[PDB]
C-alpha cells in the first residue's frame, strides 16, 4: 500500500516517459505541500476572520502590492496578517509563521524611484520579511534596494521581479546579487511576446534550481477564479506546470486581493501542488541536480548533499535541520529531496523567509533553554521529531535525517546522522 | 558549411544540451523558430467560423482539423458546415503554395450504458458526407469503440476513431481503448467535473505518454484558450497551457468555443500556431529520441526498421525533411512516432490519407494528382520530385539541403524498406 | 524463440547497466556470431611452408605481417609467393574464397631522426611487391607519416599506412599522428621499454578509445600468447589481455613470436579466434552504440548519413549482417566505426580493397570476380545476392532472417546513399 | 567547467592534472578512455591489496621485512605442500617481520594470514587432511581461509564447522575452481565471507577461452553484493624468472583492478620465484595507475542505483559518507569499527577517498585488507572514563596518524564516520571535518 501511493510506480520508472505512463489519479498524494504559496492581500482578503480561514487552507507568504493604498492602509494589513498568525500561536508544536512580503511599485518611466525609497523604508520600520522588487534590469537596481533597505534591514530577503526583455537577458547578473526571482508574467508577457513568456518562465526557473536560489511563478495562475468558483483546465495545468517546472514557489493576485474565492483559490493551489510534486521524477532530478551542482569545500554543502543522499536510502520520512539563518534548510532544499525538510529555528524572521524554499518546514523553538549546548541541541531535534509526529509528518518505527553543526551560531553545520524514531 | 547563424536559431544550444537542466537554462527568447508549425490545430466549426470567408482566414491562420460537434445543431446544418469547409479549402487550389488538405471530424453527442440511437445517425452521417475521423465521445472501455466501428457501417472503415477519454472508467480502462483505437482525446471539459480538477493534469499526461509509447496521435482538448471567447489576448497560464501540452508530446491541440461562438476564432488559432511553434523548437529531441527508441520494441517488419534508420539519419544531418511515400498514411505515421526535427513530406495519391495525416505530429501531407507512369520507378521519382518541388515551393528545402527519402520496394502499400539520402539540386 | 535469446550473452546485452551486464555474463552462452576482430599473423620459419600458411587461413589468419627487421628483400618476396599461394590455393570455390591482406613492418628509424635510408628500399620493395598495408615503425609526428607516403611513390596511393606508436614522443603527439595515418598499431613491446611498464594499458586504452572516435583501426600487438611460442597452452594473464583487447576496442589483434618462430603457430591463431569471438558478445552494445552516435559529429556526407542509418536499422530488426558494396572499403569502414552487431559483409571488385577491409572490425571481404552486367542495377542485384549466396554457405545468415543492404545512386567510389530492409529468401 | 571552476581554483590546475582526474570528470566512458594519460601520475595510497604465498623464496625474516616495505598485505600459506611445523615456521617469521615494525603505532602495518587448503581431491566433501589442517589453522590464529575447490553452499558449512567455535572469526573466502561452482556461484557467496577467482584450475576445469567471462561475472557479482573479490593465478607469471613482465602480464593486474577486484594474488611469483620483492612492487605499481583510472563517475552511479534500499543505518551512514567525500574531494574517510563492518560498506561504493579504519581489534586491522581501499589503524590506547573522549581520541589518533603519513594535509576536508553508543552495529553519522 506504501507504495502504491504518491506516485511510487511512476517514481521508480527507468526512463522519463515510462514515468508518464505510470502516472496513476488513484495514487493519493501522503506527502505535506513543499511548494509555498504567496497571496496578495487586498479587500477580499484583509479582516482577521478571512486570513485565518486563507492560514488554514495553506497560505504561507502574504504579498502587500504597494502599487495601490497608502502606508496606513498596508500597515493595517500588516497587523491584520499578524493578529490571524498569532491566534494559532497557543500550539507551538502546530503554529505556522507566514512571511510577510512587500511588493514595490516600480521604477515607472525613471532607477529607483522616490516613491520606492519611502515604501522600502516603511518595510523596514514594520518589519517585513521580503521584499518583490519590482522591474529588475540589471544589478545595479538590486544594489539601490539593498541601499534603500539601509543597515537596519540587512536580513531582508530581495526577490527580483522578471518583468521584461532586459531582465531576461540581464538574468545571470541579476540573479547573482539576489536572494532569489519573481517569475512577473503579467508585465512580462506585454513586454515581451506573450507565446515566449514560457521559454522565460523555464529557463529562469531552471537557472535559479541550478543556483539554489528561490524561484516564484507569478500572476494569472488561477485568473478565472476572480469571478468563478472553480477555474479552467489551462490553469489548474498551469499550476501543476509550474511546479512541474521547479518553481519553489506559485502566488495568487487578483484572485486573493480582490476576487469572490480568495480561499477557494489558495485551497485550489494546494490541492494542485501536492498532486504535482508526488508527480516529479526525483530519479532524474536529483541526478542533475547533484551533477550540476559544483564540488564544494564548504561543510554545510557538502553535508547537505551526504543528508540528501541518505535520505533518499533509507526512504527517510524527513530531514530534521537546525538553522540560525535559514542556510543550512535552503541548501538541503536545492537537491529537491522527497523527505520533508522540518527546519528547526529561534529566529522568528528566518522561520517567515524559509518558506521561499521548496520543502522546508519551518518551527519555530520556543522551549526553555538547556544549560549544556548538547543537550540543547538535542531537545530541539526532539521538538522536530514532536512536531512531525503531530503533523503527520513521522510515526513511530520511521527513519529520519539529523542535520547539526559542531559549535554555536550559524555557519558550522558538518553533521549528519540517521536516527530512527522512537 | 551552415553558419554561426543557423545554430543560434530554433533553440539548436538548447538542443545541443548534455542534461534536460542544462537544457532548460539555455532556452533563449531571441532564438527564432524556423521550422514549420508540427502540432495540427483542430477548429470546432460553429456560428463564429461557419461562412466561407470566415473559413478562408482560418485555414490561412493555421487551422488543419474542421470539428462539428454533434451535440447541437441539425444535420442539415452540419451538412452546411461541411460543405463550407470543403468550398473554403478548394479554393486555394490555384496557388501551390497556399492549397493545402484539412481533415473533417465529427465529435458524437455521446452515450445509455453504450451507443445512442442518435449516435448511430450521426455516424452514418458522417459515413455518407465523408468524414475523415470521428472524436468518440464518452468511451469508457473497448466495447464502445467496437461498437463505434460497426456503426460506421460497411462504407466507412477507413475512418479514424479517436477515443474521447472523459470520466475515471476511461482512465482506467485506458490500454484496452487505445489498442483498438486510432488514437485518443484528453477531453478535459467533462475530464474535470467527472475526477477531481486537481488530478486532470495526470491524466493528460500519462495518456500523451502511452500514445507517444504507442505510436497513435494525441489531441489534447478544451479551455486551452477560454478568455479569448471574449478577450482579444490569453493569460499567462492558457499560453503556458498550449505550449505544455506540446512538451508534454500532444500530436493535436484543439479550440472549442474560442473558434465555434467566441469573439476572435481567427485570433486564437493564430496564437495556438505561435505558442506551438515556439514549444517545438524547445523540445529535448536528444532525450525524447533515445526513450522513444529505447522503448519502441524489436521490429522485423520493414516500415518500421527504415523508419528509425530514416530518423537517425535525418537527425546525423540535420535533414530539412524526410519526403515519404504513402497510400494509407501509415509509413509517415511511423517516422512520425519517433519526433524527428526534420518535417515529414507525405507524397500520397490518396486525398482521405492526405487529410488524416494532420493527426500525427510533423506530418506534411501532399496530394499528388498527375497521371501515373507506366514505369514505376519512374512514376516513383516523380512524386519524390513533387516532394522536393513542393518544400522548395513552401520554404522547407533549398538547393544543397540533404533530404531523406522513404520508399518501397514495389508498388502498393505496405511495402516501405528504403531510405535514401539525397542532395537538393 | 527463447533459445535465441539465451546464446550470444543476449542476457547481458538487455541489462540496463554495465554492473548488471557483467553479473549476467554467463559460460554456458556460446557465441553464434562470425569473429569480427581480425587476427594478424607475423610470417616466419614456422609459417612459411604454403601447407602450413592453408592451416593458418582456415585457422583465421586474415593478415600475414612480414617484419622488415628481420630476413633479406629475397626471403619476404619467398614469403609474399607462399602466402599468395596458400591464399590463391582456395580461389577455385569464390563463396569461400577468404582474401588476405599483406603488411609491410618496417625496420624503423634507429638512431636517426627520421625515415631512414633501408626504410625507403624497404618501401619501394613493398609497392614493387603490391603489399596492403604498411606498420610504419617508430612514428613519432605526422611528418614521418608524411615522409613515409613519400617513400611509396605515386604507385602506393592505395597502401593504408598504420602508425606504430612506440615511445612516449608518439604518444604525446597521438592526435597529429592519427589525423594523417590511416590507423595505429599500439606497439606494446618498444613502448613498455620506452615508457614505464606500469603505464602501457593506459597508453592502449587512450590510442584504441582514440582510434575508436575518429572511426580509424586500431592494432593492439606484442605478448599477447607468448607463452605459446613453446607452450600448447596459453597462461590466465594472456588469454584474459587478448578479451581485454577486444573489449577495450581494438579492431585488429597480432601475432608475433607465436606465429613466425614458434610450436604453435596454428593453435595460437585458432586461440586468437576462440578468445575474440567470446569478448565479442560480452561486448556491452547498448552503451557503445549510444556513445559512438552521441560522440560522432554531425555530417552532410551521405556515406556517413546511410551508415549511421543502417547500423540504427540492424539493431532494431536484429539484422544477420549488413550487405555493402564497397569499391575502396570505405563505405564498410563507416558501418564497422559504429559496431553493429551485425556483420558487415562486404562486396568488392578491387581485390587490395577486400584485403584492406581487414582492419576494420566486423568486416567480412569477398571478392567478386565476375565481368560486369550491361545493365548498372542487374549488376548491382548480382553483387547483393553473391554476398547472400557467401552468407549462407558461411554460416552468416539463413532463411527468414533480415538483412540491410547498402549500395549507391551511381557507378564508382564515394556515391553510397542507400539502406534497404530485405529479408532473407 | 562550472561545476570544477571554483575547486581549480581553490586547488590549482596541477591538482586536477594529477591521478587521472580529467578523464575521472568525462561525461561518458569513450570521452574518459580519451583522457587517459601516461604523464597523469597517481597520487592516492594503493587500495587494491596484494597477496603474496610464502615459499622457500619469500621465507626469511628478513626477506619478509622487505616484502612488507614493497607493499604486501596479505601472506598466504598453501596447504597443498608442506608439513605443518613448515607452516608454523612461516606463521612465526611473518609475525616476527611484521612485530619488527610495531614501534610506531601511526605507522605499523598489519599483515593478515590466510589458510589455502588442499582441498577435497576425488572426494565429494571436506577432506580429512583439510580437517585437520583447518584446525591447525584456529591453532594458531589465522585471520583468513582460501577454501579450495567450493562447489555448493554445503561445502562452505562444512568447512565453518571444522573451525569450530574458536574460529568464528575467521573469514572465509571461497575459491570458485571448477563449473559447479560457477554454476552454484550464487548459493556459494551468501554464505561466504568472499570469494577467490582461482584461474589456475577454473582454466582447466572450463575452457581456458571462457576464464575471463566467469572473472568479470563474479567480481561484478561480488561488487554488487559488497563482498570482497581476489583475483589469483599467472597474473605475472614471467616474473619467477625474469625481472620484467609480459605486456600481457601488466595489462592483465590492471584489468582486474578496474573489472573490481578488492584483492590481487602472486603464486610462484612469491613463493618460488627469483624477483619475490620486485614481483610485489610491480603488482604495487599497477595496482596504483589501474586504480587512478576507475571510472568513479559511471561506478559509484551503478553501484549507488544497483543497491536496494536500506533501512541498516551503517549502511546509509556509508553511501552518505562517500557521497559527501565526492563532492569535495576528501582527501579520507576515518571510520571507527570493531568488527570492520563500517570499513567494509564504505568500500563498496568504492569511493575515491582512503577509508583509515580505526580500529582496537588486531584480527579486525588484518582481515579489513580484504576490502579495496582500507587503510587499518591499530589503536592500542585503553579506553577513556567518557566514552565520548574515548571516540574523539581515536578519531584524533586517526587524523595525526593520516598527516604523518602524507593521508592528509593541512587544508582538507576529511569525512568521519562514528556510532552513537559502544560496541559493533551502531555506526550512524557522518561528519565533515577540515584538517588544520
Ligand atoms: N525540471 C527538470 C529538471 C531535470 C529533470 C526533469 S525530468 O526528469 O522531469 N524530465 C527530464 C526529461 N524531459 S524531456 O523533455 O526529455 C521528455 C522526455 C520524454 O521521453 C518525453 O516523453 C517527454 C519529455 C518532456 C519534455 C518537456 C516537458 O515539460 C515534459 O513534461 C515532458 C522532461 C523532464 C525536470
Ligand atoms: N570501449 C567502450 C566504449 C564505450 C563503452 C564501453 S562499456 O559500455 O563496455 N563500458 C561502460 C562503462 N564502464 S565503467 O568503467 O563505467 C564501469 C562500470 C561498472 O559498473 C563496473 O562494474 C566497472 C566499470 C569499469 C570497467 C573498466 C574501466 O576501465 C573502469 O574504469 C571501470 C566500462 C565499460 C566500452
Ligand atoms: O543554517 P545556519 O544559519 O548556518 O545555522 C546552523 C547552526 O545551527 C546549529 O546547529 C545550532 O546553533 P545554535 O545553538 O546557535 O542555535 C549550529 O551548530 C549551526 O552552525
Ligand atoms: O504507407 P503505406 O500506405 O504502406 O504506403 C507505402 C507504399 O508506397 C510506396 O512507396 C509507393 O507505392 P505506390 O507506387 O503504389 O504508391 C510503396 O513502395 C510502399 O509500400
Ligand atoms: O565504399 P566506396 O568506395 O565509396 O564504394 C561504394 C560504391 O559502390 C557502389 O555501390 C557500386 O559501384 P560500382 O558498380 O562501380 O562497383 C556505388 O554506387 C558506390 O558509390
Ligand atoms: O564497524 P562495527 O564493527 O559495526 O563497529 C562500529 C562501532 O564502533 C563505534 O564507533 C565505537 O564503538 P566502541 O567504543 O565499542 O569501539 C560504535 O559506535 C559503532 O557501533
Ligand atoms: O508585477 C507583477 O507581478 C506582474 O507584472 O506579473
Ligand atoms: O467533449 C469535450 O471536448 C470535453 O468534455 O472536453
Ligand atoms: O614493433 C612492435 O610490434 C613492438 O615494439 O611491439
Ligand atoms: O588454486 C588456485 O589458486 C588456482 O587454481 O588458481
Ligand atoms: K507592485
Ligand atoms: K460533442
Ligand atoms: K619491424
Ligand atoms: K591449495
Ligand atoms: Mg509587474
Ligand atoms: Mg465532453
Ligand atoms: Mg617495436
Ligand atoms: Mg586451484
Amino acid at each position: 500500500a506504501f507504495f502504491q501511493q504518491q506516485q511510487l510506480p511512476a517514481a521508480m520508472a527507468d526512463t522519463f516517459l515510462e514515468h508518464l505512463c505510470l502516472l496513476d489519479i488513484d495514487s493519493e498524494p501522503v506527502a505535506a505541500r513543499s511548494t509555498s504559496i504567496i497571496a496578495t492581500i487586498g479587500p477580499a482578503s484583509r479582516s482577521v476572520e478571512r486570513l485565518k480561514e486563507m492560514i488554514k487552507a495553506g497560505m504561507n507568504i502574504a504579498r502587500l502590492n504597494f502599487s495601490h493604498g497608502s502606508h496606513e492602509y498596508h500597515a493595517e494589513s500588516i497587523a491584520n496578517v499578524r493578529e490571524a498568525v498569532e491566534s494559532f500561536a497557543g500550539s507551538p508544536l502546530s503554529y505556522r509563521p507566514v512571511a510577510i512580503a512587500l511588493d514595490t511599485k516600480g521604477p515607472g518611466s525613471g532607477g529607483l524611484s522616490e516613491q520606492d525609497v519611502r515604501d522600502l523604508r516603511f518595510g523596514v520600520e514594520h518589519g517585513v520579511d521580503i521584499v518583490f522588487a519590482s522591474f529588475v534590469r540589471k544589478a545595479s537596481d538590486v544594489a539601490a534596494v539593498r541601499a534603500a533597505l539601509g543597515p537596519e534591514g540587512h536580513g531582508i530577503k530581495i526577490i527580483s521581479k522578471i518583468e521584461n526583455h532586459e531582465g531576461v537577458k540581464r538574468f545571470d547578473e541579476i540573479l547573482e546579487v539576489s536572494d532569489g526571482i519573481m517569475v512577473a508574467r503579467g508585465d512580462l508577457g506585454i513586454e515581451i511576446p506573450a507565446e515566449k513568456v514560457f521559454l522565460a518562465q523555464k529557463m529562469m526557473i531552471g537557472r535559479c534550481n541550478l543556483a539554489g536560489k528561490p524561484v516564484v511563478c507569478a500572476t494569472q495562475m488561477l485568473e478565472s477564479m476572480i469571478t468563478k468558483p472553480r477555474p479552467t483546465r489551462a490553469e489548474t495545468s498551469d499550476v501543476a506546470n509550474a511546479v512541474l517546472d521547479g518553481a519553489d514557489c506559485i502566488m495568487l493576485s487578483g484572485e486573493t486581493a480582490k476576487g469572490n474565492f480568495p480561499v477557494e483559490a489558495v485551497k485550489m493551489q494546494h490541492a494542485i501542488a501536492r498532486e504535482a510534486e508526488a508527480a516529479v521524477y526525483h530519479r532524474q532530478l536529483f541526478e542533475e541536480l547533484r551533477r550540476a551542482a559544483p564540488l564544494s569545500r564548504d561543510p554545510t554543502e557538502v553535508t547537505a548533499i551526504g543528508a540528501v543522499e541518505a535520505a533518499f536510502k533509507c526512504c527517510a520520512a524527513a530531514i530534521i535541520v537546525l538553522t540560525t539563518t535559514g542556510r543550512s534548510a535552503q541548501l538541503l532544499s536545492r537537491y529537491r529531496p522527497r523527505a520533508a525538510v522540518i527546519a528547526v529555528t529561534r529566529s522568528a524572521q528566518a522561520a517567515r523567509q524559509v518558506h521561499l524554499c521548496r520543502g522546508v518546514f519551518p518551527l519555530l523553538y520556543r522551549e526553555p533553554p538547556e544549560a549544556i549546548w548538547a543537550d540543547d541541541v538535542d531537545r530541539r531535534v526532539q521538538f522536530g521529531i514532536e512536531s512531525g509526529k503531530l503533523r503527520g509528518f513521522l510515526r513511530v518505527g520511521d527513519l529520519v535525517i539529523v542535520v547539526t553543526g559542531w559549535r554555536p551560531g550559524s555557519g558550522y553545520t558538518n553533521i549528519m546522522r540517521v536516527l530512527s524514531i522512537s
